[PDB]
This record gives C-alpha cells, structure tokens and sequence, in this order.
C-alpha cells in the first residue's frame, strides 16, 4: 500500500540520510555513508534520484585527481540504479571562510572565492544532468545592526547572481537557478528571509527569467506564515522551479523532521495545491533523520517521507473529487472568486449603481460563507471518515 | 529638550489618539473624540499633519449633505492650525460586507462595492492633498484551506490595483499607491503577509511605477523579521513610499504601542537607516494609546512617540559621527562591502588565480570581524555612555 | 457515524456559539442568541451540558428581580432538555472598571469589588450544580514594565484566592476552582501565564487542595508550547480539575478555532493521553465559529468539534490496540522507562560497578531509539492507513 | 567608566569564552581555550569567579591520574587570581550515550549511568567551594508523541532529584540544586520548559527545600514571556537560586548573546528587579561570542557582558531615585498595590456596602492609570534623558 516508484520523482540531498547526527550540543551518533551506498539504498526505496553540494561528493580540498575518482564512483553507482540527478548546490556554509557570508561577506577576496567555488560545481552540475542550481544563503546575514549595510548587501547579492547568469548563458548551459529563503539560523537575521522577499529580489536581476524560487516547509514556518499560500504566490508568478519538503513544530530551531510530521494539516493543503497546479518538478526532500536514530531508522522515516506523501495526495483527490465537496465550494462562492470583478471595464463599474449607490449592503453581510461545513469535509477526507 | 517641530514631518492618524479601547475582551474605555479637537491637540503637540480612513472622517452611510458638512469643518481645522493630510486611506475591514474581504470577496458584487467606495475616498484625499493613498488588505485572507484559492486571489488583487491605477491615471491625478502588509490578524492568515511578498506583487501589476510599500514597524515583527532589514530592500528597490512607526513585543496579537517601546534596539536601527538614506516622507504614527489611560494619556503616549524618534536620531548622528566608530566600520571592512566583488568582470574573474587556486583560505578564515566592539560602541552611544 | 450522546460529557460555553463575530477590527455580524435557545440547539446536537460567565446569563447592571427572572427561564430550559452545569466562572474582563484587572488592579477599591462580584456567582454556580468554578485572569498583567511590581500583584492574587477558599469553606460547598493560564491577549502579558506557572502558585495557596488547573489548547501553544506535555504534567500532580478544548494555529492571536482544527497532531496525542489516564471531567470546548459564518455554521462548527474528538479517540484506541504497536513500544523501550531507575536505593547505585566503572557507552550509545518507526505506526493510524 | 570588580559578582561559564564556534551548519572558527588561561584572562577582566561542566575541566574518559593532573592546574591558577567556582554542572547532553536524555532515558542503565556521572562530579564541586549545583536537561524531551509518556519521565525526573539530594544529605554537604529550564532546543519539545513548570515540578521532590531554579534570560524569551516577570515569580517563591544572563531577539534559535544586546528594555526591567530585590548570588553569563570573532572580539564580548549590566544598574538606580518617578509612581497607584485588599477579613468584606451594593463603577472606570507617563520617564532613564 502507497508504495513509491520513480515515476513518482521523489528525491533526496545526499547530506539527509547522511546526517551523522551532530548538533550545536552534542557530537554525531551515527557513522558516515559513502555517497554510493546512499544511491543504492535509496534506489531500493522507490526513490527517482539524488542531489549534493559540491562539499558532500567530493571532500573539500580534494586535489583534481581525487576529484576525478569521487565523481567516477558516483556516475557508477548512478548508472547501475537508473538513479537521476536532477538539482544541485554550493556549500558555502561550513568552512570557517564563510563565517561572514560568501557572496555578500564583507572581504571582498571572500567574496570572489565563493564565486568561484559555485561556477566550479556548476560546471559538475550540467555534467551529472541536473536542470535546477539552487543557492540558499545561510551565512548572509548579521548577528548585529552595523556588521552588514543590507543595501550594500543587496548590491553584492545581485553582482553574484548576475555574473552567475552571465556565465551560464555565455557557456550555453540548460540550467536554471533556485534562491532558498530562510529568515533565521545560523545567522542571527539571514538576508531575503521568505519566499516573498527572495521573489521581489529575482525581478531586479539582469535576466529575471533565469532564477526562481526553492522554499523550503520548515523555513516560511518558522516565520509562522502560510507555506501552501507562499508556494501559490510562487506558482502564480511562474517561480515555483524547485520544492524541499519536511515537517516544522512552528516558530523555533530548524527541526528538519520527515515530511507529514510536524503541521500535517498544512501539508494536505500543500499536496492539494501541488497536484491541482500540476508541478511537475522533484518532490525533493531536506530533512534530518533524528539523531536518535540507528541506519535502520534512517531508512524508515526515508520511506516515511515518501508515504506520507502518496497517503496525502490520495485523499486531497478524494476530497476535489467529492460531488459532496464540489457543491460545498460553489456554498462559499469559489466559483465566483474565480470569475474577474469588473471584465466590464472601469467606466462600466462607475456607471453601475448596483455596484454601490443602490448595493444593499445589509443583504450581502447577512449571507453566511458555508466555510466550517467545507473545513470539516476537508477534515473527514484528510482523515479517511468519508 | 528634543520638541518636535512641523518640519519634522511626523503625522498622525485620527483612529489613533482616538481609538475608543474597545479590544475583543472588553468595551470602550474613553468617549469619541472630535475629528477636530484631535487636529487641534496634534497641532499644539507639534506635529506636521494627519491621516484618516474615509470611515474615521465621515461615518458610514452618511447622505451627501453631511458629508459635506464634516469635510468642510474638517477643513476649517486644518485651515486654522496649518496641518496637512499627506495621506490616506479606505475602511474596506469594519462593516460585515467585508467579512470575507474587499477586493478579493469570494462574493463578486463584494468586491465591486469594495473598487467603488474605494474611489469615492481617492477623489476626497486627493481634494485634501494627500501624496499617498494607503491599502491595507487587512479582511483579505483565510482561517481554512478550502475557503480561498490563493492564485485565484491573486487575480482578483490584481485586478483591483490595475483598476485603481487606471482611475488615477484617467483622472490625471498626482498621486500614488502603498501596499501595506500584514501577517495575520483580525484574519488567520493574511495575503501579502510581508513587506517582501508586496514587493513581488507590485512588479506583477499593470502600471508597477505608481505602487510601492507602507511597511509598519509592529506587523514585520509578528513574523519575527528585522524590520530595518526589511526597510533596507524596500529603499534598495525604490519603494518606500510611506512608512507606519509603533512598537510591538514580539510575535503576538498586534499591539501597537508607541513609537520607541517594543524593540528599542530595532528601533534605533530602523531611524539610523531613515536619517542615513535620506527617506523624505512623513514619518507616520499608527499606534494605540492603550486603553488603561484617560485623555491625558492619550496625549502623553502620542508626545512620547515624537520624543523617541528624535533621541534616537541624535544617538544614531552621534554614533556616525564618531571618529572611533569611523574607524571599527573600516576594521570590520564595511568599506569593503560597498566596493564591487568583480567590476574586472566575469572573464578576468576566471583567469584571477589569487580568487582559487591561490587564495589562503586559511589566512582569510582567520581573520576576525570584529563585530562585537562595533556593536559595543553603538550600545553605549544608544545609552549616552559616550 | 461518529454520533455524540450526553455520555461523553461535551460541554459548550454559552459565549462559545454566543459570540456576535466582533473583533479589533470590525463589528458583529451575527445577533445576539438568547442562552434558553442555545440550550436547546445544543441539546440537540448531542451535548451533556453548558457553561457560563455570570455576566452572559445576567446583563451587568441588573435588578434582582430582572436576575431571577433570567434564571428562572434557564432553569427551565434545562429541564427541559436535561442539561448539566458543570462549571461555571466570573466575567472580570468586559467592564472597563476592570482594565488594570480584577484581583491584582492597582486600585484596592476596585479589588475589593472583583471579591464581591466573584462571590455572587459562586452562590449562584452551587445553586445550579456546578462542580468547578474557573478564574481566568485576562486582565491581571500591564503593557509596561513600572505598571505592576509583579510580587506585590502575587501577593493580592494569592489573597484573593485564599479569601475565597475560606468562603466555600465557610459555606461548605462542594465546589472546586481551576485557574485558568494564558500568556498574553488582551494584556501584553498575562499573570501566570503557562499551566506551569498556575501549578507552582497553587502549592502557595492556604489549602491547595482547592485548586486545579483549566488549561486551553490554543493558550500553551500562543507560547510555542506542547499541550499534551503540559496535560501530562497536571495530571502527575493530580491538578487536572478540567479543560478547555480548541484549536490554535502557531504563535499568534488567540484564535479559537472549532477542536482538531489548528494543530492536528497535538490534537491526537492529547485525545490518547486523556482517555489512557481516564480524565473523568467535562470535554468542554472554549471556541469561537469564524465571523464569516451564519447560524447554520455556527452549529456545523459546534458539531464539528464534537465529531473530531470522537474521531480521534476512536484513532488513539486502535493505536494503543494495534499488536505491532505494541511491540514498537517495547522496541523503543517504552516499558523500560516505567521502571524504577534505583528501586536498589542509593548505596546499591554507588556500588554497582555495572552502573560507572564497567559500564560500555558506546555500546549503549549505539543502540538507535526506533523512534521514527513508532511515529509513522501512528501516523497511520490517525490516517486510517492501517 | 563602568568598571567591574569582583565584588560585583559576575561569572562567566568555562564553555562561554571558551566556544569555539561550531553551529549545526559550520566548523569551529576559534582554536580551544586552555581553562588556566580563560582564568587568567577573566580575572584581568574584573570577573570574580568562573564555573564548570565536568567535561569543560576533564576531558571525558580521562584516567584518574590525568583528573587530578588537570585539577591540580586549574586549582593553582584558582589560587594566582583570587577566582572562585560557585557554580558547576554536570554534561549530560554531548556524549552520544545521552541522545534520548540522562535522567528521563528510556534505557535504564543510561539512566544509572547519568546520576553516577552526577554524583562523581558533585563530590569535585564541593572540593572547589561551589554553592550550587546546576541541572540542564537539555535531552530530557522528545521529537515525537510515542516517544516518551510524560508522566513516566517525570517519575523518573522526581527519582534522580530525590536521590541526589539523598546523597548531599548523607554526606553533609552544604549544597542546593537549580534546575534550568529550556522550552526546546536540542529537543523538539524540552521536559520543564519554563520557569513555572520547574516550579511546580520542585515542590513535588521528597527534599523541595534544596531545590531551586536557575532561569536564563534567552531560554524564557525563546517562549516568548516576559522574562523579568518570571524572575519575580521566582522571587516571591523563594528559589532564585542563581540566574543566567544573555541576549536573545525574539523566538528562534537559542542565541546566547552578550547581555544587554537581544531585548535592551528587558535588560532594564530585570536589572531593576535583581537590585530592588537584594539578590546576592552571582550574575553569570552564559553566552556565546559570534564565530564570527577572533580572541580579541571573545574578550570585547565578555568584557561587554559586565559594562551592560553595570550602565543598566546606573539608570535603574536613577529612575528609582528620581522624585519625579516616585509621585508618578503614586499617580499610578503602584502603593496602593501594596496595600491588603481585605486586612479588614472576609466578612467584614462581605457586609461593606462600599464594596458592591454603593460602588461606583462608572467613576472608578473613569479613572487613569498614568501608565504611558510612567513608562515614558523610565524610558528617558534608560536612554539618558535625564
Ligand atoms: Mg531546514
Ligand atoms: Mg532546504
Ligand atoms: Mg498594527
Ligand atoms: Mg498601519
Ligand atoms: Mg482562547
Ligand atoms: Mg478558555
Ligand atoms: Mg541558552
Ligand atoms: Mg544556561
């Protein structure tokens, strides 16, 4: 029951059932995976493929011989799966170098290494086939008010990513880049925090049309918003390129748990809303297997992630298949949210007297919006009570 | 000691000083004020004007004959005193119509109701000389998944700006747009929540120049974003057409106290940026004298407003100023930061080997930022301790 | 299916589907309903009982003989239907004499009335079967750090409470309080304001026995807290006296929404810890229907709350019955953490060289948790996926 | 200006200074710290003392020869500054073995294993002339619902604090415990969360009279409660056994910064607090500099911890001093806050006409509270301005 194929295009970062469990108290519980074993498990799971950063398939300070041999065993263990590579990314994180940023840290020779550390890895990237580069910027950003000038920043930001364009395009390469948002950890406030700040920022860029957006379901939750409403506003400006999905217990640490756990509410309307648009891009999922965990628990909340995702998307169908359903929302009046307010024209509606002189205002207010009766059928869908 | 003066330019809105006290818990505490007598007390108070929804001026429902009425004594006031009104702005979120929203109503004569009264107001404001017309979308939103589809929303939010936008260019009217954004509350989650996702918005619209942002110090907080973050990217994109002053203790119900309470630090970073970019509009109040004070406490919470923004500007010129501070922004390399990472361009980046196979990235990892004494001075220049 | 009768003990207050829809921002939208027929709408949805504030049965301001002819016609009603009182509680936050608290206001005056209004309820609480008699302190806190020193205003709670035992003991009724904690809303903080905080000024109290807790879903999670961590606390000190059962999405207003709304999940494990520790009291629900909604879903919100708790007993009961649930547990060594840690008592400990000397951490800390496989046991389950 | 002594009181955590900057997504940024030399350092400083995990002093595994090689050195250079150890810990949440906690493990030879790593450390901080001895629980919590029965662990949290102070007790030691709360973090969800909860739980031990809290200013802010608040609860209890002071900007991650930096009011109130109330412990600082520094930032921040504290006790002093605020504070009836609401008995309260038959509500509603005057003259404290 619900079991995953490729075809359902599930993947996962190398560094998620690879995470050895160290945390800001405590030292790893669990050993490393070699990357090829990490193919292969997944692979047996009904996963579709992998991504990496640069960092977690080749060691950093790998001389160019031991590069070569990382990638060999890699392409290998991909050819003898069937497994894709369909996105990857630059660590610009962990070394201490980048302990102010990378493309918007305030030495300027920071700032050009990290520059050239990504265009290396993309160069790896459109080898191995992936379509999608995404960037999160976790080290841009300050603990403190005068350490970063942010327009400043922003400057340095779009110099990046312009020059990022400027070499994909000069290089003829089909891939296209995805900015992470994320408000907070491990820099104090990190800079474009929310898929919409990062959505604002891609339309200043030299060639817009070449960067969208990757959200994440922890990162908005832990600004307390509405992931399934960002991820529309995403979707309705054309941006939505790439998804990580997990699960988040609200406003605290990046908890990473599988994805279902966490608001589960929340990720029935965001399957809902995925399948209904028609995303046809990975279903990529960033999440920690808890650091309580033996390799046999890793394997399960893989395998977690990926049902509870196919349990998901079987009962959101359901619940939009319903006639029951169907007839509540035309009840709430989501046909007439659909319909365009004045398709008439300007002059049409100031003409209108049924628009406001002779609106009887009283009637309208008095009509209830039926929204408690179409939440409980969502919620007996949602819990296989009809 | 730091008197406020009209060229200081701090206005006030009428449902601030006379907000009743009414909370969702318990009644008025305090009897309605005069629109008058409130421009009359803010004159003596020392500030430069005022703004009001079309519903704090003329209440709701009035026949045409009283509604000239209350604008002519209105003027009178303002005539007398020397106040101006820079902006304005439409209830669309106190009556029952709008329990759903305004502009994007499931219900379709909703939200023309909503365009019309709308338009009424911009002809009065601009009559009254207002720069700026505020939207606020505080009904536009959802408490439950089904009862909004978000992409659809989005349409309709559309249309009603392009629309607007339409109406003042017809007109040949000289004034402008700002989206005010909100989190959530009186709705569960609100559209727009963010100045970011109004900045992503704007650029989708029609007519994109006559739009920006009328962020509010209190409703970034409730999402846990660094306002004066949020203000730099809003001034980075040119959009910072109005702003709204108050404090806020975190993330919960919106509280708006008056300027300088809630979040002093942010506070004293939020008017070092102002001063420093040069923001030329009103500096605006939307706070709330709470309801434990009589009328005198009305009028000594609306002073200290005015008198925290000008010590906090006296503290952040001083801290500029400093010699010694001078000095700390160059040992944290914030001059660095605002000079190009490659204006040698994309091909003399790639040749530079001192940018990879070169660079000492152990040498640059140990270099310190140097960011905690920065942020020391600045502490004891907020506190008077230098 | 999933039909509620008076056996399972759901209790609704009569603000509940009472409330007028209005918020800070807008005005009722639905009338007002007379208590007599809420009585019998609720009886017949299948409810056991009601709950009021003195002020909701009895308009402030009331003549004796207007007072019992209000209670006369309620008394009939429920005998009518045969509906149960169970507890009932004091309205100290509507009246504006109230806006710097009941029991801990700054004027003694006003301190000594909240006595007296309290007092006059329990009278009437006792006459018409109540059991618990619930304080919830919305309005004993400030906005303002010099407003309220906190241990003098802890010194009036704790005689306030200490008056009134001494008063159900004089009388000898047969009654217990239960305080009821929240963390802010209407006040920028709330005295006592976790079920924690409730718990530790209880054991200060005259005769502690008196005195349990009411705690709320939607209050511990306004601080980002687990309900059913701090149920579980309450019941280990024996201090469960009743509770208030809604939904409340993350760290925001209070939202109130209808039960299994909000945070499903919690929702589940709250419904297994109470029926698992056999709670015997009322399963009251404190909740207010969207303003968006008319009457009917008033009652489709109120049936809906109803619905979801006996959906997720019925869920819980087939977890806690599942044989390969049971079998995790003991994989997980659920069983091991219900035995003694030192039954051998402090001098065996020391001595046991198996316990420190010769103990194999990292043989122990090898062996993984099986956590995540637990988990996703009952993720089916709360599904229907098993 | 703003120099400390040792009579002043401020300690510093070993693990403080002596971080090395790893965080969940980088590497250590900062060589380690030998203790001597964090002594040294300190001392010049103007600190009085330091404190201590076991595994700060020892390195875990250490032979008994390699302890007292390193005690020995750390007791001479105890002995060259004049620093004093009033304080010392246990860590129970590094080492893999305690990844499902120390006390409230599932495994029961961990659980055996936690109180013996206890006690063997105990012994040392008597030795070294500590007065309290604090417990974190830091792993005492979970990620999941089935994971741990609450009720279970809090058994088996009351066993291990029952037997310690068994074990102070039989061998005469003139030491008492704190426990520190923390909501979450490296947890999902935290056994005793707060301040209160930690209460409630103290007055369950066999011996509660040995028991006490030691709060810390981040992890209470990380529920998003008022921290000075909690303080006073502790206070007016009789436990604030110590106290941990940093900086914290809202709900996120724990952040540790220095003191005075995070919330600057709340800084304010609680300085205020902890010198009206006469607390003589010590003001420790548990913080972390940024990773972003080198050694010359770890002793500017350290050196800022003591400055903030003592410019904070200087306003503090002034506002309470100020004859201004004094008749402000009597405006605000802050005295009559002191006074007993009912010395007169309960029923003389009951026959007192003026406290509800003939009290005028209306004209006590009336009334001002003169909050915002209040709060404005500490804010002009605070800032300087006056
Ligand atoms: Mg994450
Ligand atoms: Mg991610
Ligand atoms: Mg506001
Ligand atoms: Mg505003
Ligand atoms: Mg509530
Ligand atoms: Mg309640
Ligand atoms: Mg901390
Ligand atoms: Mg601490």
């Amino acid at each position: 029951n619900y079991q995953p194929t490729p075809e359902d295009r599930f993947t996962f970062g190398l560094w998620t059932v690879g995470w050895q469990g160290r945390d800001p108290f405590g030292d790893a519980t669990r050993r490393a995976l070699d990357p090829v074993e990490s193919v292969r498990r997944l692979a047996e799971l009904g996963a579709h493929g992998v991504t990496f950063h640069d960092d977690d398939l080749i060691p950093f300070g790998s001389s160019d011989s031991e590069r070569e041999e990382h990638v060999k065993r890699f392409r290998q263990a991909l050819d003898d799966t069937g497994m894709k590579v369909p996105m990857a990314t630059t660590n610009l994180f962990t070394h201490p170098v980048f302990k102010d940023g990378g493309f918007t840290a305030n030495d300027r020779d920071v700032r050009r290494y990290a520059l050239r550390k990504t265009i290396r890895n993309i160069d790896l990237a459109v080898e191995l086939g992936a379509e999608t580069y995404v960037a999160w910027g976790g080290r841009e950003g300050a603990e403190s008010g005068g350490a970063k000038d942010v327009r400043d920043a922003l400057d340095r930001m779009k110099e990046a990513f312009d020059l990022l364009g400027e070499y994909v395009t000069s290089q003829g390469y089909d891939i296209r880049f995805a900015i992470e948002p994320k408000p907070n950890e491990p820099r104090g406030d990190i800079l474009l925090p929310t898929v919409g700040h990062a959505l604002a920022f891609i339309e200043r860029l030299e060639r817009p049309e070449l960067y969208g957006v990757n959200p994440e379901v922890g990162h908005e939750q832990m600004a307390g918003l509405n992931f399934p409403h960002g991820i529309a506003q995403a979707l309705w400006a054309g941006k939505l390129f790439h998804i990580d999905l997990n699960g988040q217990n609200g406003i605290k640490y990046d908890q990473d748990l599988r994805f279902g756990a966490g608001d589960l509410r929340a990720a029935f309307w965001l399957v809902d809303l995925l399948e209904s648009a028609g995303y046809s891009g990975p279903r990529h999922f960033d999440f920690k297997p808890p650091r309580t965990e033996d390799f046999d628990g890793v394997w399960a909340s893989a395998a977690g992630c990926m049902r509870n995702y196919l349990i998901l998307k079987e009962r959101a169908a359901a619940f939009r298949a319903d006639p029951e359903v169907q007839e509540a929302l035309r009840a709430s009046r989501l046909d007439e949210l659909a319909r365009p307010t004045a398709a008439d024209g300007l002059q049409a509606l100031l003409d209108d007297r049924s628009a406001f002189e002779e609106f009887d205002v009283d009637a309208a207010a008095a009509r209830g919006m039926a929204f408690e009766r179409l939440d409980q059928l969502a919620m007996d869908h949602l819990l296989g009570a009809r």
